[PDB]
């Protein structure tokens, strides 16, 4: 399935900040609910498996250290919510950082 890169959502019933919290319910995951749900994603339900409202991109398998708006960017890049939200040059740094990560370690 392919990102959307348009500025409508892909999915508008998660629009709204409430409706995204109300989906994950108890949460046990290591990545704070708040924290993803001010990032565009909502709970699938599936283990810690979330989606962004806008793109429509998922992302499962967090780890604690792990940003949300930081791995939003990394993955669903084309994202006009992300754009929106917090600027190209917050989202080219992202991708700076993560490709020089990916590069002194190799
Ligand atoms: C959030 C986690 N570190 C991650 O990168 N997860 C990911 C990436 C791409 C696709 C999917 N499903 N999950
Ligand atoms: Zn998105």
């Amino acid at each position: 399935n392919f990102p959307n890169s348009t500025n409508l959502p892909r999915n508008p019933s998660m629009a709204d900040y409430e409706a995204r919290i109300f989906t994950f319910g108890t949460w046990i995951y290591s990545v704070n609910k708040e924290q993803l749900a001010r990032a565009g994603f909502y709970a699938l339900g599936e283990g810690d498996k979330v989606k962004c409202f806008h793109c429509g991109g998922g992302l499962t398998d967090w780890k604690p250290s792990e940003d949300p708006w930081e791995q939003h960017a990394k993955w669903y890049p084309g994202c006009k919510y992300l754009l929106e939200q917090k600027g190209q040059e917050y989202i080219n740094n992202i991708h700076l950082t993560h490709s020089l990560e990916e590069c002194l370690v190799r």
